[PDB]
This record gives structure tokens, C-alpha cells and sequence, in this order.
């Protein structure tokens, strides 16, 4: 068990995006764990479509929510795992309108996933499955993420599971252990679009729903 992981520095993490007003967290909490298990399994990172998933997913619903898994499956049963780049299906839900899904000739595949793995809601075997296999897509209770601005949150709201995001790493080598989450709400939020928040406490219910794809 290494008393740090940081999958950003060792560049399985693509820049921070911003969903806007769109409830599209899941689409970008999957995405995110997709263009991690892609680089790991030994392609070059890029930046892969949530709007594919806003726009075309009919298991989930859009700009009114969905879950991670559901567009895992969704991609296996309607496109053989394929998902296409941001660069050539860029996201342009920001306001809360979902366009007709495309099927341009100029769409570029950037990925292909195989299948999927709930990991078992421990937030041990959370680390343990993170520091061999990449980031997890995890959802958690955000209500303490409204006023956050940068630091280890150690007073986490654990109530309800409102928001999805990507777990990068961890650190427990200071006073306080913590983990790294990458949101989606842009690059001036937080620490550049990250927060950091203790580990061993089920901080924001942060262990209820751990998923990632999998990549041949
Ligand atoms: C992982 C989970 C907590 C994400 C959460 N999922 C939902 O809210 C959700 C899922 C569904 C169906 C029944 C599966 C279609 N319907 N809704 C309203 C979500 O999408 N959130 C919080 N958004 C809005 C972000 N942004
Ligand atoms: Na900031």
C-alpha cells in the first residue's frame, strides 16, 4: 500500500472541464475513469466526449441525470464500447439544452472500453483498487463542495448522494490523509478544479458507488 498515488502526475488525467448548468455529472465522472483505464492500458491520453453521452445515452437522461455504469452499458450495447473525442464531439450542453445526438462522418473514435467493474464500497479496498488500476469514478454528497476553496476538507456533509466525480489519488504521509477528486465544474474552482478531502471516515459517502470501465 504506497503512502501516495497521483495518477495526474503520472499523467493518466486529462484537463479539468466544466459541465455548466447541465445535471451531466455522470457523464463526466464515466468519461474521466475512461480516459484513465485508456492511457493505463498503454494508448496515448486524450480527451474523450461527454457529449456523446449527454446527447445519444437513452438509458440515461441528459441534462436531468444518469449514472455511470448505465453509460457504461450504453456505450458496450450501442457503439462496441467505442466513445469519440472531445476535440471532434465537443460539449456544448453548458446551458442545460441537449442537442440531437450526431452522426457526422467528421466524429473521430477516440477510445474503446470492453466492460465494467462495481468495486466493492470500502474505501480500503477503494485504495487499494486505485493504486493499481487508475482513477475511480465515484459518487458522493457535494453539499460541502458549494463553499469550498482550497485545503484538506475534513468536515465532509455525508447525507445524501448528489454528484458524481473522479477520485485521482491520495496522500497519507501528512497528519491528515486525504484523497484527490477531480470535479467538473472548471479550473477556477478549488485547487484548479480539484478538492482534497480526508480519507477513513467515509467522507461525503465518498466509498457508496465505485466504478470503472475496463480497457483491453
Ligand atoms: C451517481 C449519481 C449520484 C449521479 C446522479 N444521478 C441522478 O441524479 C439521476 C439518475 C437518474 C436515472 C434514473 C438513472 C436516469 N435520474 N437522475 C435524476 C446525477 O446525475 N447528478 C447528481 N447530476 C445531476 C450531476 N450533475
Ligand atoms: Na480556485
Amino acid at each position: 500500500v504506497p503512502d501516495a498515488v497521483d495518477w495526474r502526475e503520472k499523467g493518466a488525467v486529462t484537463p479539468v472541464k466544466d459541465q455548466g448548468a447541465c445535471g451531466s455529472c455522470w457523464a463526466f465522472s464515466a468519461v474521466g475513469n475512461i480516459e484513465g483505464q485508456w492511457y493505463l492500458a498503454g494508448h496515448e491520453l486524450v480527451s474523450l466526449s461527454e457529449q456523446q453521452l449527454v446527447s445519444c445515452d437513452d438509458m440515461d437522461n441528459g441534462c436531468s441525470g444518469g449514472l455511470m455504469l448505465q453509460a457504461f452499458d450504453w456505450l458496450l450495447q450501442n457503439t462496441n464500447g467505442h466513445l469519440h473525442t472531445e476535440d471532434s464531439y465537443p460539449y456544448v450542453s453548458g446551458n442545460g439544452y441537449v442537442p440531437e445526438c450526431s452522426n457526422s462522418s467528421e466524429l473521430v473514435v477516440g477510445a474503446q472500453i470492453d466492460g465494467h467493474v462495481l468495486i466493492g464500497s470500502s474505501e480500503k479496498a477503494m485504495a487499494a483498487w486505485l493504486a493499481k488500476n487508475g482513477p475511480i469514478a465515484i459518487a458522493l454528497d457535494a453539499s460541502s463542495f458549494m463553499s469550498y476553496k482550497s485545503g484538506v476538507l475534513t468536515a465532509c456533509i455525508g447525507k445524501q448522494l448528489n454528484h458524481g466525480v473522479l477520485l485521482v489519488g491520495y496522500d497519507m504521509t501528512g497528519e491528515v490523509p486525504y484523497w484527490v477528486i477531480k470535479n467538473s465544474w472548471g479550473g477556477d474552482w478549488g485547487e484548479q478544479g480539484y478538492v482534497r478531502v480526508v480519507m477513513g471516515v467515509n467522507a461525503c459517502l465518498l466509498s457508496e458507488y465505485p466504478v470503472s470501465a475496463h480497457v483491453r
